[PDB]
């Protein structure tokens, strides 16, 4: 390219270019949340494994809308990747908490993606996020939220105790 | 017909088209049931999955006795499909309650239909209740009482932990 | 919810619970479509099996919106459902133009609210609706205009030999 | 016996007796009906096909009456088995019509022997003909009714035609 | 080429192109004959197949021509095609006709074209039509005069019913 762009617009260009960059950091909060759930005095392997997965998802998506912006003629611009918010993530509760605010913020600007692509006449755009993105988004934060709710039922007066049976009962593969 | 039917009431007849309304009322009361279950903020995939098996049988009930009805001569007449009894159905506690309560009502209304038939000198209709319907209704009320006292016995001061545990251990596959 | 509920309005929940009272109700006159061509004077196994497949369709598009429904934090809310119009379904011809009006209104419903979401910018509500519905009603009412152009030519001055004929070599498996 | 007899009353064992001959008796009819179908002037293979089957179910629902016969102690006693109604059969309309009305009175012949167990306290001889018998004869007359509908929507105005396509596009294997 | 060329007259080379043109033409006209008989209100399949079938035998013919010429070192040169000579085909009967005219004047070609090779002596040119073109039209012609035949005798005074038993009995797979 220029050899191939065609209806692309430099708005849209920048806004994948964002995009990719709030994916990479959601996959860094992940790997992050991962990690603290492995120490010897968290210990919860089902929730270090939760996240993991999430991780690999995340840097997949950035992956995808890489792929799509070379497709379209765009060209990738990677930025600095921000630490996440937190060093230490509290309880499993705490956790999901924090997954749930951070997937609302990537599943918000999927939208405000989509109406950018809308308004600037780009339905392969609109088609490409409602295909590989706006559903799986839908699908995880439905998912975290049934989360929430079992272990909010589990806290009781017993935290420890609920604690390890969502990890064991629920999580853990 | 009437170039089939022989020994069929115009009461049975209509007794049975009165029990067809019955069951798929009942299975559109389990359908609201799986879904309240599905709901992000109840959460409980194995109370889902109990209800909405049970949604398939109750259908599946309707349509043995409309294949029934057509066997006979008798003619199929449908009525509107009242909505369930309730929006939201509380605990699972409350849940299994109102569907032995459902289940009970189904039962007294195939009692009530063998004793017509038993009346009306109708022994194709009272084998054909004995063999697809009186036991399966047993057993059924049978596992829901097990259920309820197994919930009624985990309830103790910890009811969040006690519903989590019915689901996770009982109910889900 | 509202713990997850994002970009979903109460106008698109609301239509949700309609469109599915709408499929349940399609289901339901399938049923009665079906169970009317298994009478012993009508009488074409053919027919019975095109519109019972039919009617499990139609419940499983009611399904699939309440799951809908709940993925997006929505709330279920179910309403009476009313009996089909007709009590006797008429000839094979009759039965099949009532089912294309059936599924015309269906298509329309599926349209409005295609509308409504574009109107909301709910992006994830056209896809759903893209995805799962509206090709499979296009592609079904295709093929009930075919089954309607068959059954007509076949009616001739010999309208009974041609409902048997179209019965045993359309629709038969 | 009378080494074995319980609860088995002479004129049940009568009535059991009456029944073999009627069943014989019937099974002798579709042997004649068969063979009227094979005559080259008749040539219809599908309904010699459909009352040769006929003619082995009834002559096995006799064999069953013996077998249950001697299983409680009573006596077989074989009587004259008169010859078929007929000699020749007709139209396949003809046919099915004689035949759905000697279903009917085997059928009948079946409740009014129920109505003797039930007056005499025998619950063994009323699950017995619930169990082989009832349903079976059901089935079949909601076959042969729909057997004549789908014959007499074909007799038209070219009733040749109509009984050959019958025939061939529904009895023949 | 002209490296290889040999034996090959510029007035042969004409003619190959010439029929190039009148094979893709052919299969245009089937391509649109298929479409018809898949129109909503025609809806006859076996027909749609037939046809479609026979618009890639043509795409195919034309393709085998161009490898020819390129194998002689000729050089292929591509006309407008022109739009089929109808926009609607009437009836199957119509439709047929319209075929073995069609294949007539192909045949006529080939064999206008296998004069031209013998005039100018070219024993490869001659070989290669005979081989894979002659007697597949031939063959084509021929089973086109047999559903002709078949059909004409059909039309009787039911002609919708005639027509709908064809494609069911003799074209359909
Ligand atoms: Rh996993
Ligand atoms: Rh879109
Ligand atoms: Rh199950
Ligand atoms: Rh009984
Ligand atoms: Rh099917
Ligand atoms: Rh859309
Ligand atoms: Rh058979
Ligand atoms: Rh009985
Ligand atoms: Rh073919
Ligand atoms: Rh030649």
């Amino acid at each position: 390219s220029s050899q191939i762009r065609q209806n692309y617009s430099t708005e849209v260009e920048a806004a994948v270019n964002r995009l990719v960059n709030l994916y990479l950091r959601a996959s860094y909060t992940y790997l992050s949340l991962g990690f603290y759930f492995d120490r010897d005095d968290v210990a919860l392997e089902g929730v270090c494994h939760f996240f993991r997965e999430l991780a690999e998802e995340k840097r997949e998506g950035a992956e995808r809308l890489l792929k799509m912006q070379n497709q379209r003629g765009g060209r990738a611009l990677f930025q600095d990747l921000q630490k996440p918010s937190q060093d230490e993530w509290g309880t499993t509760l705490d956790a999901m908490k924090a997954a749930i605010v951070l997937e609302k913020s990537l599943n918000q600007a999927l939208l405000d993606l989509h109406a950018l692509g809308s308004a600037q006449a780009d339905p392969h755009l609109c088609d490409f996020l409602e295909s590989h993105f706006l559903d799986e988004e839908v699908k995880l934060i439905k998912k975290m939220g049934d989360h929430l709710t079992n272990i909010q039922r589990l806290v009781g007066s017993q935290a420890g105790l609920g604690e390890y049976l969502f990890e064991r009962l629920t999580l853990k593969h």
